[PDB]
């Protein structure tokens, strides 16, 4: 029950000394009876010099920026994530291999840009009334929190996310939708990334549908009010028979924790579970939305 | 479980929200067989600036030192202080009291000091440390649990940390400051409600300390070590802090008390009231006395003072 903040670089460290620091001071927060427009303006920034003490895993000098802390962490309540699990999942052993999950599989980390942070502040106040009146249920990217690590003198922005894919079920192939098809050497990879015509190709498909396509449209609808565009469907595919070639039972999962998840309907060729969220929304849009919102609801049943 | 860090003057807040802060951190941090040179070189710094955020108790913007934080944890547990309870006393609630605050539970003493005084304990820090343990804790100085700088409007506050040479419970009704001249309280001093007495006071007015024979061998044999030792770092002019607490004009209080709400007795745990001592079962009054050596911070010299110092003390005790 010590934390060391042992990890591989030492800029994990500080991302796990940081996500500690943040959610311990938020739990002295009182949780406000509404957000402020200066909460989204808002941020912590703390600054350690440590001279001959506690530099065993941490730096001695690093800096660490949480952005709008009261906004993400009311998008934790929205999206039904504790912030003491939260907390524990970056923080109990490193994330592992900009693109990280915490070891327990949970949550992405992604390294961004000074402009994508930029980004975010610009969508922030809308996405969050949004979650807010889509009461939490939706296919977007699920913002958890936002950070800047200054470590030898180096900014890095950070965007933590829930994994779009089970924690524990292992996904047997990966499709990236929006012309466009898999490379060579992607085609050559232990778990090569396919896009669209790789896909109407392989003729894959089988559930939800109506509940996944009236979800997916509100949300495309509220990225083109946004005028947002060139973004993906991340599907995942777990074929359940491979991975079974004191138990945990095959397609066995928590819903509410793998919240992407659907089982394959009764006459599906092969049981599958499949994976669905809306990737990148970051960085004729009015148009992506119809051409995206059509192109997906062909793959469904 | 939230803590607000609620306090008048915001310099306490930070306080509490520093105390918090380090001990949270060192408890991440393993305990280490011993102490290494470094360590009393050591320091932590954090710095913060919230922006529109966590404003209601705490500056938007501090800073927090805490001088060699590996040396003062093992200090408070060569003490018998867990670091817990001490978070808890100093962050529970704001302490009482600017210049000579208490914990709001009275177990802890925390007090400004100057530059000078943070560098005086630098010097005299390996040493000390190394006195607390082959006295086993068992001592009349001043116990330091923690060092620090806060910074506030961009101005910086020093401060100490002791335990409490009084008692945490039990009420003082007479104290006094002794050295060993022409030493005495000012007509100002004994205008105040609990007076802060002198040399020529106590014996002036006849005082005797009744603790019986074993009491008074053991304290001096304390004494005698922590003032030789004071002398070898050549430390001057600290004085015997001296409490009284009458346990029956304290009973009549307690009673007093209880009938203004309407509209054991001379007990210490001996293990959290570190300085107390039961008057012998021979004294003309039911008491209960608290010393210690205070001032060890900041015409002769020190090998006589330790010796001065050291034979009138002897006498105020039976
Ligand atoms: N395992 C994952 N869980 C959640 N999101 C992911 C995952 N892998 C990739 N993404 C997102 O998908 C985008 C990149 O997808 P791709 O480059 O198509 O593999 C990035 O914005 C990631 O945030
Ligand atoms: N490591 C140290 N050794 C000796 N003196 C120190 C040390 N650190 C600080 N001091 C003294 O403490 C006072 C205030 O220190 P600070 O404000 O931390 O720089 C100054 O008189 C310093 O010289
Ligand atoms: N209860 C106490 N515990 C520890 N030190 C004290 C206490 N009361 C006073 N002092 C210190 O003892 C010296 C004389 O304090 P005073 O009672 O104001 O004369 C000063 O160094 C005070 O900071
Ligand atoms: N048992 C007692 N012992 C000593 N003084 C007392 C006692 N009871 C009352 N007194 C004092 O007599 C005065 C009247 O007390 P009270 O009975 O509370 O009005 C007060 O000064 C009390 O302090």
């Amino acid at each position: 029950k010590v934390k060391l903040f042992r990890a591989s670089e030492p800029i994990l460290s500080v991302l796990m000394w940081g996500v500690n620091h943040t959610i311990n001071e938020l739990s002295n927060v009182p949780v406000p009876v509404m957000l402020m427009p200066d909460d989204f303006k808002a941020y912590s920034k703390i600054k350690v010099d440590n001279h001959l003490f506690n530099k065993e895993n941490l730096p001695s000098r690093f800096k660490f920026k949480e952005y709008c802390p009261m906004v993400f962490r009311n998008l934790r309540e929205r999206f039904g994530i504790d912030d003491q699990d939260y907390q524990n999942s970056v923080t109990r052993s490193a994330p592992i291999n900009r693109f990280l999950t915490t070891y327990d599989r949970r949550f992405v980390i992604k390294t961004v840009s000074s402009e994508d942070v930029a980004e975010m502040h610009n969508i922030l106040k809308k996405y969050h009334q949004f979650i807010v009146e889509c009461h939490g249920n939706t296919l977007l990217p699920q913002f958890l929190g936002m950070y800047r690590l200054t470590v030898d003198g180096v900014e890095t922005y950070m965007v933590v996310t829930r994994n779009v894919f089970s924690h524990r079920l292992t996904v047997h192939r990966k499709y990236d939708l929006k012309a466009r098809e898999a490379s060579d050497k992607e085609k050559a990879k232990d778990l090569p990334t396919f896009k669209d015509n790789d896909f109407l190709n392989e003729g894959q498909k089988h559930v939800s549908k109506k509940n996944f396509l009236e979800k997916l449209k509100r949300d495309v609808e509220f990225l083109a009010q946004l005028k947002i565009m060139d973004y993906s469907l991340l599907v995942g595919i777990h074929d359940v028979d491979r991975a079974e070639q004191r138990f945990f039972g095959p397609g066995e999962f928590d819903p509410s924790v793998d919240v992407y998840a659907m089982k394959s309907h009764e006459s599906s060729p092969k049981k599958e579970v499949y994976f669905m969220a809306i990737a990148d929304i970051l960085t004729n849009p009015e148009q992506y939305s119809k051409r995206f919102n059509e192109f997906m609801s062909n793959i469904l049943t």
